[PDB]
């Protein structure tokens, strides 16, 4: 576990990521896709070896010793809101799993069902309230990685919030 365990945020491609692990914004069907999904697949093109797997659930795959944890969340343009929430929560759950199973003391990580998965909303709060939920009893150091400038100042608030 980390010393003091802690929640960052930082705006930039989290395949330059500086932690132990990185969690795939993945589809269901381990294809290089777009967005998250296509820096991770261009910087561990060896972790999406047998990536599938079903959205809700996530599914680690070593490129190298480097783990990358794909983690499927809900295209809300499918999803009803209600179900939708549900597996975003989910998504996230298994994510923690799968960080505890690993023993890292870091983990790089997306909001997931933010982007094109978000059905044109804006879920940040959503997406985020789901990851905390999931990660609080976890000691590994989180940092969460966006690319929108007041994206960056919404989760550092929420960060802070909570002290
Ligand atoms: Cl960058
Ligand atoms: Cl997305
Ligand atoms: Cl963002």
């Amino acid at each position: 576990g980390a010393m003091a365990p802690s929640y960052r945020v930082k705006r930039m491609d989290i395949a330059k990521n500086d932690e132990e692990c990185v969690v795939n914004a993945a589809n269901p069907r381990g294809l290089p896709g777009d967005g998250v999904c296509k820096a991770v697949y261009k910087k561990w093109p060896e972790s999406f070896k047998n990536s599938a797997t079903p959205v809700g659930t996530a599914k680690t795959v070593m490129c190298g010793t480097y783990p990358v944890i794909h983690a499927v969340g809900p295209n809300f343009s499918n999803y009803t809101e209600s179900e939708g929430d549900r597996e975003l929560a989910a998504a996230y759950r298994e994510v923690a799993k799968e960080v505890t199973r690993l023993g890292v003391n870091s983990v790089a990580i997306p909001l997931l069902s933010t982007g094109v998965y978000s059905g044109g909303k804006d879920r940040l709060t959503q997406s985020l309230n789901h990851l905390f939920t999931a990660m609080d009893s976890t000691d590994a150091d989180v940092v969460i990685y966006c690319r929108d400038k007041e994206w960056e100042k919404k989760i550092s608030e929420a960060i802070q919030m909570r002290t």
